[PDB]
């Protein structure tokens, strides 16, 4: 959780106020997680249960959130299974509860996706191919998506707050900042067109979808933005390498297993030219840098535990040394 948001948030106060806008009893709310947003499951007066996501104007505007809502609705209209937004009692997509310190807590609600998180029995090539087909369909569909009013436009990849490392890491980390600057300049040389770049989810991982009768239902579109399609794919790879459901015996071999199955599914649904596969290591490194920023945004750097200092030191060393995120040779996937 963004440290500045944590400094503003009084859960009991906000849930008491939120209870009137969504018709729940605040003592009955179930806390789910507090990673980027504070997320709860609540039950309304009719006995129906929903997912409540709470954040703050420090990190999101209502307008920006409405751009996520627009896109999710478009995907659902075109047959992509996603968790849809639900309205407040006043018919609003996003409710704002004043923060007396300035700004607002921003609240919105979604339908609870059926099914469940993937388990060990699902963690295999069938899932990996299904992820490929689903991602490919999202990309194929997004090619036709138009924003009428630029006020609600989602960000370009390079605008991401957590990549602004110079604002979050101490400035004596000049090597890290050089690595990040060099990499973003490199990525900026890549061709952009409707066939290779568009609005994507940008945080695909197995905490962000349910498997329902063997089908994917995605949620947590909170980071969606304009990216290369290969980056959406690389982010998913980053995430399955980081927290696999079953530990892998070998990182390189697992990378190839995941990617081969994923690509079979993906290419049934959308074109991905072989030339993009060579860029995956660079996008994995960019994600590593983003996570480094996220961790600095979350941690009080004056009160770091031994474990937090060690984690930061590992990322730092990997970034400085240019240690590949995976040892897999991506040229093996080509032709
Ligand atoms: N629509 C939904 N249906 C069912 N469960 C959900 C839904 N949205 C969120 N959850 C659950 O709540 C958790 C947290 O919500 P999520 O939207 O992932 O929050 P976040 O703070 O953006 N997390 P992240 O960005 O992945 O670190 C998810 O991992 C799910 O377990
Ligand atoms: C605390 C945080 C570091 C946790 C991390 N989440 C992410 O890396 C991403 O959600 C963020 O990097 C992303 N929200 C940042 C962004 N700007 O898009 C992790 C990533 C992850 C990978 C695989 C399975 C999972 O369930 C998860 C998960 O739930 O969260
Ligand atoms: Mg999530
Ligand atoms: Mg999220």
């Amino acid at each position: 959780m963004h440290k500045e948001v944590k400094a503003r948030y009084d859960e009991q106060m906000v849930l008491k106020k939120a209870a009137l806008l969504y018709h729940f009893q605040p003592e009955q709310v179930t806390f789910l997680a507090d990673a980027e947003n504070y997320v709860y499951e609540y039950t309304d007066e009719k006995g129906s249960s929903y997912i409540l996501k709470i954040t703050h104007t420090i990190r999101r505007s209502s307008t920006y959130i409405l751009g996520e809502m627009d896109w999710i609705r478009y995907l659902s209209q075109h047959g992509i299974s996603v968790a849809k937004p639900v309205l407040s009692a006043r018919g609003k997509d996003v409710e704002a509860i004043p923060d007396q310190a300035g700004g607002a807590f921003l609240l919105r609600v979604y339908e609870k996706a059926p099914g469940r998180k993937v388990t060990e029995a699902d963690w295999n090539g069938q899932l990996f191919q299904a992820l490929g087909a689903y991602t490919g369909r999202m990309h194929q569909t997004t090619k036709q998506y138009q924003v009428k009013d630029p006020r609600y436009k989602r960000q370009e990849w390079y605008e991401e707050e957590q990549l602004k490392l110079e604002t979050y890491i101490p400035s004596d980390q000049t090597v890290v900042l050089q690595r990040k600057d060099e990499l973003m300049q490199k990525l900026h040389q890549l061709r952009i067109s409707k066939d290779v770049y568009g609005l994507v989810h940008a945080d695909l991982h197995h905490g962000n979808f349910h498997y329902h009768q063997g089908e994917i239902i995605a949620f947590d579109f909170d980071d969606c933005g304009y990216h290369w399609f290969i980056n959406d794919i690389s982010i998913l790879l980053y995430n399955v390498l980081w927290y696999p459901v079953i530990p892998y015996e070998d990182k390189a071999e697992f990378t190839g297993e995941f990617m081969s199955h994923f690509l079979k599914g993906y290419r049934q649904e959308n074109e991905l030219d072989d030339a993009w596969l060579a860029t995956i290591p660079d996008f994995l490194m960019l994600r590593h840098m983003l996570i480094y920023g996220l961790l600095h945004q979350a941690f009080d750097l004056r009160t770091l535990s031994a474990d937090e200092s060690a984690m930061l030191a590992r990322f730092r060393k990997e970034i400085e040394d240019k240690t590949p995120i995976t040892p897999f040779d991506f040229h093996q996937l080509t032709t």
